[PDB]
Protein backbone atom coordinates (compact mmCIF):
# COMPACT_ATOMS: atom_id res chain seq x y z
CA UNK A 1 0.00 0.00 0.00
CA UNK A 2 0.85 3.69 0.09
CA UNK A 3 3.75 4.32 2.45
CA UNK A 4 2.95 5.85 5.84
CA UNK A 5 6.48 6.33 7.20
CA UNK A 6 8.85 9.31 7.13
CA UNK A 7 12.32 7.72 7.20
CA UNK A 8 14.23 10.89 6.32
CA UNK A 9 17.16 12.07 8.41
CA UNK A 10 16.49 15.60 9.74
CA UNK A 11 18.45 18.54 8.37
CA UNK A 12 18.18 22.10 9.65
CA UNK A 13 19.39 25.53 8.58
CA UNK A 14 19.28 28.91 10.33
CA UNK A 15 16.99 31.18 8.30
CA UNK A 16 16.28 34.76 9.44
CA UNK A 17 17.07 33.83 13.03
CA UNK A 18 14.74 30.81 12.76
CA UNK A 19 15.60 27.14 12.29
CA UNK A 20 14.03 25.42 9.28
CA UNK A 21 13.90 21.64 8.78
CA UNK A 22 14.27 19.99 5.39
CA UNK A 23 14.74 16.63 3.71
CA UNK A 24 17.99 16.26 1.75
CA UNK A 25 18.58 12.97 -0.08
CA UNK A 26 19.97 11.88 -3.42
CA UNK A 27 23.36 12.28 -5.11
CA UNK A 28 25.26 15.37 -4.03
CA UNK A 29 26.06 16.29 -7.64
CA UNK A 30 23.78 17.46 -10.43
CA UNK A 31 20.88 19.87 -10.46
CA UNK A 32 18.82 19.71 -7.23
CA UNK A 33 15.07 19.09 -7.22
CA UNK A 34 13.23 21.35 -4.75
CA UNK A 35 9.91 20.06 -3.38
CA UNK A 36 7.50 22.70 -2.02
CA UNK A 37 4.43 21.71 0.02
CA UNK A 38 1.40 23.78 1.01
CA UNK A 39 -1.62 23.88 3.34
CA UNK A 40 -1.81 22.05 5.68
CA UNK A 41 1.08 19.70 5.05
CA UNK A 42 4.89 19.44 5.27
CA UNK A 43 7.64 17.50 3.54
CA UNK A 44 5.54 14.51 4.68
CA UNK A 45 3.29 14.98 1.64
CA UNK A 46 6.34 14.19 -0.54
CA UNK A 47 7.40 11.05 1.35
CA UNK A 48 6.24 8.63 -1.39
CA UNK A 49 7.28 10.72 -4.41
CA UNK A 50 10.84 11.61 -3.40
CA UNK A 51 11.93 7.91 -3.49
CA UNK A 52 11.28 7.88 -7.25
CA UNK A 53 13.67 10.80 -7.83
CA UNK A 54 16.29 10.32 -5.09
CA UNK A 55 18.16 7.52 -6.96
CA UNK A 56 19.47 10.00 -9.55
CA UNK A 57 18.78 13.59 -8.42
CA UNK A 58 19.27 15.54 -5.21
CA UNK A 59 15.94 16.07 -3.43
CA UNK A 60 15.39 19.03 -1.10
CA UNK A 61 12.00 19.24 0.65
CA UNK A 62 11.75 21.99 3.29
CA UNK A 63 9.02 22.49 5.85
CA UNK A 64 7.55 25.97 5.44
CA UNK A 65 8.19 28.27 8.39
CA UNK A 66 5.67 27.47 11.11
CA UNK A 67 4.89 23.97 9.78
CA UNK A 68 6.39 20.49 9.76
CA UNK A 69 9.50 20.39 11.94
CA UNK A 70 10.50 24.00 11.27
CA UNK A 71 10.40 26.61 14.02
CA UNK A 72 7.08 28.29 14.81
CA UNK A 73 7.61 31.98 15.68
CA UNK A 74 4.80 34.39 16.53
CA UNK A 75 3.97 35.67 13.04
CA UNK A 76 0.87 36.38 11.01
CA UNK A 77 2.16 33.82 8.47
CA UNK A 78 1.08 35.91 5.51
CA UNK A 79 2.24 34.80 2.07
CA UNK A 80 4.86 37.55 2.30
CA UNK A 81 6.31 35.90 5.40
CA UNK A 82 6.66 32.62 3.52
CA UNK A 83 8.26 34.51 0.61
CA UNK A 84 10.90 36.09 2.86
CA UNK A 85 11.62 32.79 4.61
CA UNK A 86 11.72 30.73 1.41
CA UNK A 87 13.96 33.23 -0.40
CA UNK A 88 16.46 33.08 2.48
CA UNK A 89 16.23 29.28 2.76
CA UNK A 90 17.20 28.92 -0.91
CA UNK A 91 20.20 31.23 -0.48
CA UNK A 92 21.23 29.60 2.82
CA UNK A 93 21.54 26.30 0.92
CA UNK A 94 23.66 27.83 -1.84
CA UNK A 95 21.33 26.50 -4.53
CA UNK A 96 22.17 27.86 -7.97
CA UNK A 97 20.06 26.23 -10.70
CA UNK A 98 17.06 24.15 -9.59
CA UNK A 99 14.05 22.19 -10.79
CA UNK A 100 10.82 22.92 -8.90
CA UNK A 101 8.18 20.40 -7.79
CA UNK A 102 5.39 22.38 -6.19
CA UNK A 103 1.88 22.04 -4.82
CA UNK A 104 -0.78 24.25 -3.19
CA UNK A 105 0.80 27.26 -1.41
CA UNK A 106 4.20 25.83 -2.27
CA UNK A 107 3.28 26.43 -5.90
CA UNK A 108 2.56 30.08 -5.11
CA UNK A 109 6.02 30.26 -3.51
CA UNK A 110 7.58 28.34 -6.39
CA UNK A 111 5.89 30.26 -9.20
CA UNK A 112 6.55 33.62 -7.51
CA UNK A 113 10.22 32.70 -7.04
CA UNK A 114 10.70 31.42 -10.59
CA UNK A 115 9.24 34.61 -12.05
CA UNK A 116 11.81 36.67 -10.14
CA UNK A 117 14.69 34.28 -10.98
CA UNK A 118 13.83 32.59 -14.31
CA UNK A 119 17.54 31.99 -14.99
CA UNK A 120 17.74 29.54 -12.08
CA UNK A 121 14.70 27.34 -12.83
CA UNK A 122 15.20 24.47 -15.30
CA UNK A 123 11.70 23.04 -14.93
CA UNK A 124 8.49 23.08 -12.90
CA UNK A 125 6.30 20.10 -12.06
CA UNK A 126 3.14 21.46 -10.47
CA UNK A 127 -0.19 20.16 -9.26
CA UNK A 128 -3.33 21.61 -7.65
CA UNK A 129 -1.64 25.00 -7.70
CA UNK A 130 -2.81 28.51 -6.85
CA UNK A 131 -4.42 30.54 -9.64
CA UNK A 132 -6.82 33.51 -9.59
CA UNK A 133 -10.28 32.02 -9.06
CA UNK A 134 -12.66 34.73 -10.36
CA UNK A 135 -15.91 33.64 -8.67
CA UNK A 136 -16.94 31.43 -5.78
CA UNK A 137 -18.98 29.41 -8.28
CA UNK A 138 -15.62 27.97 -9.40
CA UNK A 139 -14.89 26.56 -5.93
CA UNK A 140 -16.37 23.08 -5.39
CA UNK A 141 -19.95 23.20 -4.16
CA UNK A 142 -19.23 20.76 -1.32
CA UNK A 143 -16.62 23.12 0.21
CA UNK A 144 -17.97 26.62 -0.49
CA UNK A 145 -19.83 27.51 2.72
CA UNK A 146 -16.99 26.20 4.90
CA UNK A 147 -14.17 28.01 3.10
CA UNK A 148 -16.30 31.16 3.16
CA UNK A 149 -16.58 30.79 6.94
CA UNK A 150 -12.82 30.15 7.01
CA UNK A 151 -12.25 33.65 5.60
CA UNK A 152 -13.57 35.41 8.72
CA UNK A 153 -11.85 36.27 12.00
CA UNK A 154 -14.61 34.86 14.25
CA UNK A 155 -16.07 31.66 12.77
CA UNK A 156 -12.96 30.93 10.71
CA UNK A 157 -10.57 31.12 13.65
CA UNK A 158 -12.92 29.18 15.94
CA UNK A 159 -13.13 26.36 13.39
CA UNK A 160 -9.49 26.24 12.29
CA UNK A 161 -7.49 27.45 15.30
CA UNK A 162 -9.62 26.43 18.29
CA UNK A 163 -11.27 23.27 16.94
CA UNK A 164 -8.55 22.17 14.45
CA UNK A 165 -11.13 21.61 11.71
CA UNK A 166 -8.63 22.09 8.88
CA UNK A 167 -6.51 19.17 10.09
CA UNK A 168 -9.30 16.88 11.28
CA UNK A 169 -11.75 17.47 8.43
CA UNK A 170 -10.50 19.63 5.56
CA UNK A 171 -7.33 17.56 5.08
CA UNK A 172 -9.20 14.21 4.82
CA UNK A 173 -11.76 15.91 2.57
CA UNK A 174 -8.91 16.87 0.22
CA UNK A 175 -7.97 13.21 -0.41
CA UNK A 176 -10.14 10.72 -2.29
CA UNK A 177 -8.86 7.55 -0.63
CA UNK A 178 -9.00 7.31 3.19
CA UNK A 179 -6.03 8.40 5.27
CA UNK A 180 -4.84 6.02 7.98
CA UNK A 181 -4.53 6.82 11.69
CA UNK A 182 -0.74 6.87 11.24
CA UNK A 183 -0.98 9.40 8.39
CA UNK A 184 -3.45 11.60 10.30
CA UNK A 185 -1.09 11.51 13.28
CA UNK A 186 1.82 12.73 11.13
CA UNK A 187 -0.21 15.68 9.83
CA UNK A 188 -1.53 16.37 13.35
CA UNK A 189 1.97 16.41 14.83
CA UNK A 190 3.11 20.01 14.07
CA UNK A 191 -0.21 21.47 15.26
CA UNK A 192 -1.13 19.80 18.57
CA UNK A 193 -0.84 23.21 20.26
CA UNK A 194 -3.77 25.38 19.08
CA UNK A 195 -1.67 28.56 19.04
CA UNK A 196 0.60 27.01 16.39
CA UNK A 197 -2.27 26.87 13.88
CA UNK A 198 -2.07 30.46 12.54
CA UNK A 199 -0.77 29.33 9.09
CA UNK A 200 -3.73 26.97 8.71
CA UNK A 201 -6.05 30.00 8.85
CA UNK A 202 -3.95 32.66 7.08
CA UNK A 203 -3.48 30.49 3.97
CA UNK A 204 -7.21 30.14 3.08
CA UNK A 205 -7.53 33.85 3.89
CA UNK A 206 -4.78 34.53 1.34
CA UNK A 207 -6.46 32.46 -1.39
CA UNK A 208 -7.17 34.71 -4.41
CA UNK A 209 -10.93 34.17 -4.77
CA UNK A 210 -13.41 36.71 -6.20
CA UNK A 211 -10.91 39.56 -6.34
CA UNK A 212 -9.78 39.33 -2.70
CA UNK A 213 -7.30 39.81 -1.32
CA UNK A 214 -6.39 42.26 -4.09
CA UNK A 215 -2.63 42.07 -3.49
CA UNK A 216 -2.36 38.27 -3.67
CA UNK A 217 -4.61 38.35 -6.75
CA UNK A 218 -2.20 40.83 -8.32
CA UNK A 219 0.89 38.78 -7.43
CA UNK A 220 -0.56 35.50 -8.72
CA UNK A 221 -1.81 37.12 -11.93
CA UNK A 222 1.81 38.22 -12.42
CA UNK A 223 3.29 34.72 -12.30
CA UNK A 224 0.37 33.29 -14.27
CA UNK A 225 1.12 35.83 -17.01
CA UNK A 226 4.79 34.78 -16.92
CA UNK A 227 3.77 31.10 -17.05
CA UNK A 228 1.74 31.68 -20.22
CA UNK A 229 4.80 33.01 -22.05
CA UNK A 230 7.91 31.50 -20.46
CA UNK A 231 9.40 28.52 -22.34
CA UNK A 232 10.33 26.78 -19.06
CA UNK A 233 9.53 23.03 -19.14
CA UNK A 234 6.16 22.37 -17.51
CA UNK A 235 4.62 19.20 -16.03
CA UNK A 236 0.99 19.49 -14.86
CA UNK A 237 -0.57 16.81 -12.68
CA UNK A 238 -4.36 16.92 -12.39
CA UNK A 239 -7.20 14.73 -11.16
CA UNK A 240 -10.97 14.45 -10.97
CA UNK A 241 -12.73 16.37 -9.60
CA UNK A 242 -9.83 18.35 -8.10
CA UNK A 243 -10.25 21.48 -6.00
CA UNK A 244 -7.98 24.28 -7.18
CA UNK A 245 -7.60 22.90 -10.72
CA UNK A 246 -10.85 21.38 -12.04
CA UNK A 247 -10.42 19.08 -15.07
CA UNK A 248 -11.78 21.74 -17.43
CA UNK A 249 -9.13 24.18 -16.19
CA UNK A 250 -6.31 21.66 -16.61
CA UNK A 251 -7.23 21.00 -20.25
CA UNK A 252 -6.97 24.69 -21.14
CA UNK A 253 -3.69 24.97 -19.20
CA UNK A 254 -2.39 21.98 -21.18
CA UNK A 255 -3.26 23.71 -24.47
CA UNK A 256 -2.18 27.26 -23.52
CA UNK A 257 0.92 26.92 -21.32
CA UNK A 258 4.06 26.65 -23.49
CA UNK A 259 6.23 23.55 -23.17
CA UNK A 260 3.58 21.87 -21.00
CA UNK A 261 2.87 18.17 -20.54
CA UNK A 262 -0.25 17.25 -18.56
CA UNK A 263 -0.84 13.94 -16.76
CA UNK A 264 -4.22 12.63 -15.55
CA UNK A 265 -3.53 11.02 -12.16
CA UNK A 266 -7.04 9.58 -11.89
CA UNK A 267 -9.39 10.37 -9.01
CA UNK A 268 -8.10 13.24 -6.91
CA UNK A 269 -9.00 16.27 -4.83
CA UNK A 270 -6.22 18.56 -3.53
CA UNK A 271 -3.49 16.31 -2.10
CA UNK A 272 -2.88 14.48 -5.36
CA UNK A 273 0.27 12.99 -3.82
CA UNK A 274 -1.88 10.89 -1.51
CA UNK A 275 -4.13 9.44 -4.25
CA UNK A 276 -1.47 8.41 -6.81
CA UNK A 277 2.11 8.83 -5.54
CA UNK A 278 3.45 6.07 -7.80
CA UNK A 279 2.38 7.78 -11.03
CA UNK A 280 3.44 11.26 -9.91
CA UNK A 281 6.92 10.27 -8.77
CA UNK A 282 7.57 7.89 -11.67
CA UNK A 283 6.41 10.53 -14.17
CA UNK A 284 8.57 13.22 -12.56
CA UNK A 285 11.65 10.99 -12.87
CA UNK A 286 10.89 10.27 -16.55
CA UNK A 287 10.30 13.96 -17.28
CA UNK A 288 13.49 14.92 -15.40
CA UNK A 289 15.57 12.77 -17.77
CA UNK A 290 14.37 14.94 -20.68
CA UNK A 291 15.73 18.19 -19.18
CA UNK A 292 19.12 19.81 -19.80
CA UNK A 293 20.15 19.47 -16.16
C1 LIG B 1 -12.56 12.45 9.02
N1 LIG B 1 -13.50 13.11 8.14
C2 LIG B 1 -13.63 12.62 6.77
C3 LIG B 1 -14.08 14.30 8.50
C4 LIG B 1 -14.80 15.06 7.58
C5 LIG B 1 -15.35 16.27 7.94
C6 LIG B 1 -15.20 16.77 9.23
C7 LIG B 1 -15.74 18.06 9.69
C8 LIG B 1 -16.30 18.98 8.66
C9 LIG B 1 -15.40 19.53 7.74
C10 LIG B 1 -15.81 20.48 6.81
C11 LIG B 1 -14.80 20.96 5.83
O1 LIG B 1 -13.59 20.88 6.08
N2 LIG B 1 -15.25 21.45 4.67
C12 LIG B 1 -14.35 21.94 3.64
C13 LIG B 1 -13.64 20.81 2.94
O2 LIG B 1 -12.63 21.35 2.10
C14 LIG B 1 -12.49 20.64 0.87
C15 LIG B 1 -11.62 21.42 -0.07
O3 LIG B 1 -10.28 20.97 0.02
C16 LIG B 1 -9.37 21.96 0.49
C17 LIG B 1 -7.97 21.42 0.42
C18 LIG B 1 -6.92 22.40 0.92
C19 LIG B 1 -6.52 23.42 -0.13
N3 LIG B 1 -5.41 24.26 0.34
S1 LIG B 1 -5.61 25.71 0.94
O4 LIG B 1 -6.53 25.67 2.03
O5 LIG B 1 -4.35 26.36 1.08
C20 LIG B 1 -6.49 26.67 -0.34
F1 LIG B 1 -7.72 26.21 -0.51
F2 LIG B 1 -5.85 26.61 -1.50
F3 LIG B 1 -6.56 27.95 0.01
C21 LIG B 1 -17.13 20.90 6.82
C22 LIG B 1 -18.04 20.37 7.73
C23 LIG B 1 -17.64 19.39 8.63
C24 LIG B 1 -18.72 18.85 9.55
O6 LIG B 1 -18.49 17.79 10.17
O7 LIG B 1 -19.83 19.43 9.54
C25 LIG B 1 -15.55 18.45 11.01
C26 LIG B 1 -16.08 19.62 11.54
C27 LIG B 1 -15.88 19.97 12.86
C28 LIG B 1 -15.14 19.14 13.71
N4 LIG B 1 -14.97 19.47 15.03
C29 LIG B 1 -15.57 20.67 15.58
C30 LIG B 1 -13.89 18.88 15.80
C31 LIG B 1 -14.61 17.97 13.19
C32 LIG B 1 -14.82 17.62 11.87
O8 LIG B 1 -14.29 16.42 11.45
C33 LIG B 1 -14.49 16.01 10.15
C34 LIG B 1 -13.93 14.79 9.80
Amino acid sequence: GIGTGFPFDPHYVEVLGERMHYVDVGPRDGTPVLFLHGNPTSSYVWRNIIPHVAPTHRCIAPDLIGMGKSDKPDLGYFFDDHVRFMDAFIEALGLEEVVLVIHDWGSALGFHWAKRNPERVKGIAFMEFIRPIPTWDEWPEFARETFQAFRTTDVGRKLIIDQNVFIEGTLPMGVVRPLTEVEMDHYREPFLNPVDREPLWRFPNELPIAGEPANIVALVEEYMDWLHQSPVPKLLFWGTPGVLIPPAEAARLAKSLPNCKAVDIGPGLNLLQEDNPDLIGSEIARWLSTLEI
